[PDB]
């Protein structure tokens, strides 16, 4: 249910995304839009990502977005995530599609960069969140 | 699965309340539960990698430690409201991490977690529970 960004813009990110090429987009969203330290995602909410049979949607599956777009925010071949701040000021429920957004705090120097995130069910704030993400030259395994 | 017996408390299924349609797949398995305190086990699979590496996307540790901290305070109907991680390495396919949760309606829960003997994870997470489930407020 891509009503929410064109196919181009869709493909066109792809083209540009270095950060976690291998990630099951369908279980933490897909990129929408990104530039210089900012990032769109949105997250369509799955049976695969409920708590419960009541339609809750397990409060990580959010984490997981956020994750996601804070990474593409940034856009580094090689990168981590080392720490997290967030607030869960309602869970989801199965059939919402959740709308994240990323701003990376300015910086030019440092490897290790604090990016804010904050996502949306239609007009509800329903996360908040600070996540630092830092990157390397080379994979971190090597 | 060599960190706990099929059935050695295993069947802790019998007593878990919190999240029962969860994916312990992704999640991991709970292993022991008792008052304020959860164990659980998360084996890393293909499903769960960031890249062609075997990098682990951090998100699936986080996800362990959200379903341990529910499984220690053990209610039908929870939630979790915030969380302060610390992620000290990434994990990488083949690992198992191990995860420990101690409880302090709102609780705060410190969940750590080790692969062997390394402390990989760290984090503080607030779980909330109400007498009936939230959709229902």
């Amino acid at each position: 249910l891509e009503e929410y960004a064109s196919a181009e813009d869709i493909s066109r990110v792809r083209a540009e995304l270095l950060t976690c090429p291998e990630l099951n987009t369908s279980l933490a969203g897909t990129i929408i839009e990104i530039d210089k330290n900012y990032a769109k995602s949105i997250l369509i909410t799955t049976s695969e990502m409920v708590a419960d049979d009541q339609g809750l949607i397990f409060d990580a599956f959010i984490f997981a977005a956020a994750n996601y777009v804070a990474q593409a925010s940034i856009n580094k071949e090689f990168s981590v995530i080392i720490g997290s701040k967030c607030f869960f000021y309602a869970p989801l429920k199965l059939g919402d599609v959740l709308e994240l957004e990323a701003h990376a705090l300015f910086d030019e120097t440092s490897k290790k960069r604090d990016v804010k995130v904050v996502g949306h069910v239609k007009e509800i704030k329903m996360f908040e969140g600070t996540i630092q993400v830092v990157s390397t030259d080379e994979h971190i395994f090597k």
